[PDB]
This record gives C-alpha cells, sequence and structure tokens, in this order.
C-alpha cells in the first residue's frame, strides 16, 4: 500500500515500488475506481518544489549537503523573496529536462533518458527568433536522418507577460483537410489546426501529406505563421521489402517525432514552450498513425490489395495486413537510413530501464496501458510486468490550447 | 470525480460513469499512485450485504418495496437471528451468478451474461458427489462442441465448517512435469498442481498435453483424487488450413475454459466452490497459452517452420509466428464445430454490451488491460474506449490456495 509490491508475471520476479510513496502531484484515481486508462485525468508553495528540485541536483551529481547545495538553496530562497519567482542555472535547466523525460510514465523510450541535447532558448523575444530556435533544433534532431534526442526550451511564465506557445501539437504535421461530406484528406488528427493554419493566411495545398506551416505565439501577440523549409523536413517514403504494389498506395511519413504543445515543468518553473523530439517506434506510425480507422485507415485497402478475406472477421485480414504495413514502415526508414525502432527491441529496453531506475530511485513510474505496444502485446515483455503510475516533478504536462 | 466523464476516441463519443458511484468496496488506487494493472489488488455486517442484495433482487423483477420483498427482507432477518447465516432462494442464486458474471471487470464476453446454466450443488455432500455435479457440468456444457455457459454452486461456507475447495484452477489442465535439464514438459503454468496429483497418488504421464486428475476436497476430509472420463474431456488437435507441417507439432487445446478457484460472494455470503465456463476467445489458447513465454512458448519453433528471420526483432517474425498460430486456433475449431470466437468479434460484442450496460445501469465496470487483446490491441475498438474500473457485488473474487 505505501511500498507496492510489483511482480513480473513472465519470470516471477518481485520488487516493491518505494518511489512512488513521494508522488508530489496527485492522479485521478481513488479507492472506489480506477480511471487509469482516461487520456486526460505563491512563494511557499513555489519555494517547496524549487527545493525539492535543488535537492534532486545536488543528489545527482552526488554533492548533497555540500556547501554549494546549501548555498544554491539559500539563493533561490533569496530570490523568491524578492522577487516572487526564480532562475534556473544552465546545469538545471539541463538537469531539469532530462528529469521530466525520466519521468513520463508514458514513455517507452526513458532508457535514453540521459543522453538528451538541450537547447536554452530562455533569452529568445520574438517570433522569428523562435523559428530560428526550431529549425536549428530540427536540423540537429534530424541529422540526415540520424536522428538525436534534443529539447528546445523557451522562456518560463512570468506574470505581467504573455506565454510563448507553439500552437501545432508537433513541430512536423501533415495536413488534414475537411471535406464537405465530413471526410478528411490528409491527417484527420490535424483538421482543427489545418483550419487555424488557413485562417491565419497559409495557402493550404491539396494532398494526403502535406506538411503544415509552423503557427507561433511570442507574449501577448497573435500566432505568426511560419513555413518550413521543405529541405529541412526529412520524410521516407513507404515501400514493402516484397510486395511491390505497396509503394504505387503512395504512402509517407516523417522522420522526427517532435512533440510541441506539452508544457515544462521544473521545481516549480512553467515553460509552456519546450518542444522535444526523439524517434519513432515503428508502431506510431505502422499501427497507430495509418491503421487508426480514425486516421489514415489505410488496414483495409491494404488487405485488398493482399487479396485477404475481408469478408470475416476469423480470417484475421487486419492482424495480416497490419503486420505488413508495419514491416513495411521497418524496412523503408532502414533503406532510407532513417532511425527507428521495433516495439519488441523498444520494450526490451525498457525493462532494462525499469532494472536500471529500481536499484537507483526504488521504482519507476509508468503507464502500463501506453508501455504495451498496440500490436502484439502479449510478445513483448512490458505486457507481463506489473506497472505503478503516478506523478514526479519535474515533468511535461499537458495543456489547455491557446485558442 | 464523483461521476467520471468517459470518452470513446475513434468516435468521439461521451458518457458519464453514475454506476462506479455506487461502488461498494475498494480498490488498491489512490490519488497518489495507480495500481490498476496489478493482478492481485459480525451478524449487522452480513445483514447489510444481504440487504442490499435482495433489494437488488426484488428491482431487477420490477417487485420492489412489494409484498414479497418486504417478507423476504424479515426472512433472512429471522434467519440470521436463529442460525448466524441464511439461505438463497434458488431464484436468487440463479439472480446472483448472473450478476456476478456482469459485474466482472475482466471479461470481455460478458454480452452472455443473461445466458448461463446454474446447477444448485448446494445439497452436496461428499468428494465422489462433488465428481458427479462436476462430470454431469462439463457434458451439458461442452455439448458435443456446441458450448453453453454454466455455472455449478457448491455448498457455501459457514462457520466451524471446512470449505467445499477444488483444487484444480480449471477443470480441464495440462500436466506441467519438471524435466531433470531444469525446463518444464507440458503446462508450466501447472507445475505445483501435477505434483500435488502425484502426491496425492496420481500415476502421472510423459506427454505434453496430459489431461490432469481433479483433486476434491470436501469439508475437513482432504482432498481426493478423481480422474476425469477420457470421453468427457473434449480436445481440439490444432492443424493449419495452409502450413501443412502444422499439424506435425502435435498442439492441442481443450473445448471447455472451466475455472474451479474463484470465489462467488452473493449478499453477504461466499461459496469457495463454484466453478464456471463458457466458450474461448481464440487469442486466449493462441497468442497467450501458446505462445507466452512461461507458457507452450512455441513461438520460435513456428518461425523456424515458417523460414522466417528470427535473428532479427525488425522482421517481425514473432508477429507473423503469433498471426499464423491464431489461425491455426479459428481453423481447427470451426472445422471441428467447437465454439470459439475471435478477438474482433469479441470485442465488437463487447462495444455492444457497454452500450447496453450505459442504458441499464448508467455504466459498466470494465479493466482495460484485460478487455484489450493480446494482439493487435489497436485493431479492436475496445483499444480506444476509455473504462472506469471498480467492484460491484455479487461478485468472483481470487481467494488463498487451499493449501
Ligand atoms: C528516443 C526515442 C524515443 C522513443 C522511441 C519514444 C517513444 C515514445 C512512445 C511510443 C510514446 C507513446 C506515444 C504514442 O502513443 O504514440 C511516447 C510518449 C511520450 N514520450 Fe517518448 N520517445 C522517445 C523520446 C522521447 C523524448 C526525447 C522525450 C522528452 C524529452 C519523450 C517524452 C515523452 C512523453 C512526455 C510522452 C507522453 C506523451 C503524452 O502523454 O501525450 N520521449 N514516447
Ligand atoms: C461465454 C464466453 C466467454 C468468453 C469468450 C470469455 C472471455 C474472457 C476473457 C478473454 C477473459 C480474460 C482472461 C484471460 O486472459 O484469459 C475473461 C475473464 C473472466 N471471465 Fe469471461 N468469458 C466467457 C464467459 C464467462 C462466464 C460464463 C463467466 C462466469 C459466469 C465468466 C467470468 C469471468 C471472470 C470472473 C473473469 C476474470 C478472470 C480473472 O480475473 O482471473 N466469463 N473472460
Ligand atoms: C518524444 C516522442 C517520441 C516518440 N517516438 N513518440 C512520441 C509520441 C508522443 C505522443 C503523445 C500523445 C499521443 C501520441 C503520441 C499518439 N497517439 C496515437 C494519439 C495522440 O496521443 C509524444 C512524444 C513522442
Ligand atoms: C469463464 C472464462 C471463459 C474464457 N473464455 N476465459 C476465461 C479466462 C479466465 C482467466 C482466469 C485467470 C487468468 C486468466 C484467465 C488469464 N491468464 C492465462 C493468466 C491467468 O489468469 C477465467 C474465466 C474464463
Ligand atoms: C482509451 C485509451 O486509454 C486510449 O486509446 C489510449 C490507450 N493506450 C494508448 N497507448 C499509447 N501508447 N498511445 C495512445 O494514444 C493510447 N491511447
Ligand atoms: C501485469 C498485467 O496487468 C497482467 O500481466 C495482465 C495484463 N493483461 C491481461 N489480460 C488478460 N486478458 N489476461 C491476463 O492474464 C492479463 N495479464
Ligand atoms: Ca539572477
Ligand atoms: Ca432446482
Ligand atoms: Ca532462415
Ligand atoms: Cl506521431
Ligand atoms: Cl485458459
Ligand atoms: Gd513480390
Ligand atoms: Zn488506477
Amino acid at each position: 500500500p505505501k511500498f507496492p509490491r510489483v511482480k513480473n508475471w513472465e519470470v516471477g520476479s518481485i520488487t516493491y515500488d518505494t518511489l512512488s510513496a513521494q508522488a508530489q502531484q496527485d492522479g485521478p484515481c481513488t479507492p472506489r475506481r480506477c480511471l487509469g486508462s482516461l487520456v486526460f485525468p505563491a512563494p511557499e508553495q513555489l519555494l517547496s518544489q524549487a527545493r525539492d528540485f535543488i535537492n534532486q541536483y545536488y543528489s545527482s551529481i552526488k554533492r548533497s549537503g555540500s556547501q554549494a547545495h546549501e548555498q544554491r538553496l539559500q539563493e533561490v530562497e533569496a530570490e523568491v523573496a524578492a522577487t516572487g519567482t526564480y532562475q534556473l542555472r544552465e546545469s538545471e535547466l539541463v538537469f531539469g529536462a532530462k528529469q521530466a523525460w525520466r519521468n513520463a510514465p508514458r514513455c517507452v523510450g526513458r532508457i535514453q533518458w540521459g543522453k538528451l541535447q538541450v537547447f536554452d532558448a530562455r533569452d529568445c523575444r520574438s517570433a522569428q527568433e523562435m523559428f530560428t530556435y526550431i529549425c536549428n533544433h530540427i536540423k540537429y534532431a534530424t541529422n540526415r536522418g540520424n536522428l538525436r534526442s534534443a529539447i528546445t526550451v523557451f522562456p518560463q511564465r512570468c506574470p505581467g507577460r504573455g506565454d510563448f506557445r507553439i500552437w501545432n501539437s508537433q513541430l512536423v504535421r501533415y495536413a488534414g483537410y475537411r471535406q464537405q461530406d465530413g471526410s478528411v484528406r490528409g491527417d484527420p488528427a490535424n483538421v482543427e489546426i489545418t483550419e487555424l493554419c488557413i485562417q491565419h493566411g497559409w495557402t493550404p495545398g491539396n494532398g494526403r501529406f502535406d506538411v503544415l506551416p509552423l503557427l507561433l505565439q511570442a507574449p501577448d501577440e497573435p500566432p505568426e505563421l511560419f513555413l518550413l523549409p521543405p529541405e529541412l523536413v526529412l520524410e521516407v517514403p513507404l515501400e514493402h521489402p516484397t510486395l511491390e504494389w505497396f509503394a504505387a498506395l503512395g504512402l509517407r511519413w516523417y522522420a522526427l517525432p517532435a512533440v510541441s504543445n506539452m508544457l515544462l515543468e521544473i521545481g516549480g518553473l512553467e515553460f509552456p514552450a519546450a518542444p522535444f523530439s526523439g524517434w519513432y517506434m515503428s508502431t506510431e506510425i505502422g499501427t497507430r498513425n495509418l491503421c487508426d480507422n480514425h486516421r489514415y485507415n489505410i488496414l483495409e485497402d491494404v488487405a485488398v490489395c493482399m487479396d485477404l478475406d475481408t469478408r470475416t472477421t476469423s480470417s484475421l485480414w487486419k492482424d495480416k495486413a497490419a503486420v505488413e504495413i508495419n514491416v513495411a514502415v521497418l524496412h523503408s526508414y532502414q533503406l532510407a537510413k532513417v532511425t527507428i525502432v521495433d516495439h519488441h527491441a523498444a520494450t526490451a529496453s525498457f525493462m532494462k530501464h525499469l532494472e536500471n531506475e529500481q536499484k537507483a530511485r526504488g521504482g519507476c513510474p509508468a503507464d502500463w496501458a501506453w508501455i504495451v505496444p498496440p500490436i502484439s502485446g502479449s510478445l513483448t515483455p512490458v505486457f507481463h510486468q506489473e506497472m505503478v503510475n503516478y506523478f514526479l516533478s519535474p515533468a511535461f504536462r499537458y495543456q489547455p490550447d491557446p485558442w
């Protein structure tokens, strides 16, 4: 209860999550009912979060209780007393961004958490400068297909001044053009941002894979529209290693998953614009983006081309077609020399992360429903691993739309 | 919080679960941390549970607050007064067994909950009579392959007297023989029960699909060994519709899923011996029982016979082999005229069940991790359905091993 027992049912091994008892915010579940599956769940309170964060920082460098540790706490206290807020040291920004990734319960890629390039954009002053920072991020992270995890963090929230915001949910997204019938051409997940781009002066295309422009918001200004140079946006045309007609579907996806609408919280400070990027796990593209019925929805078309019996569920035509689409994604990215990880390799690495984190901190916050991949769930080790979900800070958080 | 909002992300539809608010007991989650992924979470007290169940019963038959209702309440009160417990009427038992199934959050098959044959074995006296009840159950439920859902209810627990227990976790289980090289021949899940059968006088076999005897326990006298007549245990040899070598693997599974180690709780009364059965969803056999690494673990055997590239994860050889194993299960059961349901059909029916239960009770307790199938998760509609998990009574509960 205070220290929950956690069992792995494949191996029989047992751990106790002692870290969850330190959970700093509250989630949606109660003893009466679990809401784990739901997608969406000053000075002295600021100082409490700040002090805890400084403690985490000095612990991570094995200098807990040092003079420098004590002096930084007093320095933070003095700044909050004088200004009501404080400024992170450069080293604290880097550490805090890595901690926020480490703490993200829904991320299966966290074995990489210590390897994150942190771009400090806290002196950004305009939307134009914001765009320059974002382009340098995309160029660095993409690296001609040898992807590198990165985050750029723009100025923190402060009283008497609006937030920096990136209106787009990701730095690279395909347009979704809503038709008169209610159908969509392109990505149905992006209908709202597409219409906002048009409203703010973008001349729309009419393709299924039109890369959207960015809507960048500087403090107290309407969003400004910026087009990404096409040479900056690396894409992979999709082909299949043995189904030669697959290439004639004309499908593609982009190299760089870069989420831009989440809020980064470090030490009680809030960074509403802090886009971050890694590389794709193949099921995100091959299973969710392409096969979700409410996304590109290609499953029946692929099955029909494969000459599967789409008239009865028990032929497992959906399963067979989904598998080949995921094969196509892995083959195409590997052929293009663009970083990609399959769901077996990624979940294997996450098991090693759990072991590392059990030794380092006595547990790991993890959201089973998001860690288990959307195909072949029980064929991966994480399916059989019990998990404890809780909120630690530093953190990436959902935040309301700026419109 | 009181009435959780529940969203379907494929359709966009919204419901509010007003049934969760009536959750009688308490689960393992708290605002600090979610434990939803974990497998295992006074006459005045009995009267209170008995009272609420009788009300459920008379409400269910549209006889609320009537004379028969008022009379039954006072009869239980008087029976508790003279005995310390009370007896269900056979019709209340039928109602309660159906509600316990309806209330089971981890069961995807609950569209069928109103169709359940209840065998009243509460007059049972001995392990010999227990074996006859169980054999009648298996014969009725198997029905030469046209499976029918059923439950047999043995006498309730009572003070100063041992329980009836079925030591086996299922009525049909394959033996698990520990080999000298450390490995297991047969089903590794059943190593403990296999050794207990041998302990209690069973002459073991040496095959990979040897059906175990039953260890049956009458009150206070010890467990007795019983052999199931081979003609009563319907099995399905597994072949593949196009991979002719699949049959040569010698795989088989049994027709009847009949769980025998859970406790049934109705109106404060507890039945530690109440085996219940339905029919299989194909992923249970093809994915979990045959492909779990700690079960039969045949995935690589099949992939070698399919000439798949097993030295790289990104060939998705595990996924392709799993798909064909699941095809083999569906094809073999359909060819044998044994009832089976695929995971697409089953999850579609559960969505209809959720819709039914929203109108009837304002919600439905559902455990997302158990409802979503172990392959092709997001290809099924339940993956995109938010769910609320909570404990309602009457209920099936886990209980300690009788040894
Ligand atoms: C390096 C390779 C990475 C891989 C393979 C990876 C993989 C994933 C996957 C599969 C998800 C589930 C999202 C979905 O369902 O599509 C996810 C979520 C998430 N990832 Fe990672 N990730 C990586 C890097 C990163 C980085 C660099 C960060 C931040 C610095 C990060 C933070 C997050 C967060 C916050 C979520 C949850 C998003 C939400 O709740 O909406 N990830 N990741
Ligand atoms: C009629 C066809 C049925 C189907 C297709 C079905 C399907 C399933 C499935 C797939 C599970 C998940 C467990 C697993 O991974 O194997 C489950 C669990 C469960 N089922 Fe159903 N079931 C059926 C009938 C029944 C009946 C008749 C009852 C009781 C009267 C029942 C009660 C339960 C319970 C209590 C669980 C929870 C198991 C646990 O927590 O260990 N089911 N069922
Ligand atoms: C940094 C990073 C790397 C990576 N490889 N993937 C990521 C995926 C998300 C993500 C967050 C939410 C979300 C989805 C994906 C997709 N689902 C299908 C629908 C909408 O919900 C966030 C960050 C990622
Ligand atoms: C009535 C019925 C019908 C049906 N078709 N399946 C059922 C499955 C269970 C079940 C019970 C426990 C359990 C598991 C499944 C799953 N795995 C194998 C881990 C072990 O835990 C119980 C009753 C079922
Ligand atoms: C209803 C359900 O919680 C929702 O569809 C979740 C399930 N698990 C997921 N898991 C991942 N990785 N990504 C998702 O978007 C979702 N969606
Ligand atoms: C840890 C995890 O909750 C556990 O292994 C669950 C996951 N989902 C499951 N789902 C079903 N249907 N059956 C199971 O045994 C499990 N096991
Ligand atoms: Ca300063
Ligand atoms: Ca009778
Ligand atoms: Ca080979
Ligand atoms: Cl994506
Ligand atoms: Cl089973
Ligand atoms: Gd070909
Ligand atoms: Zn929970």
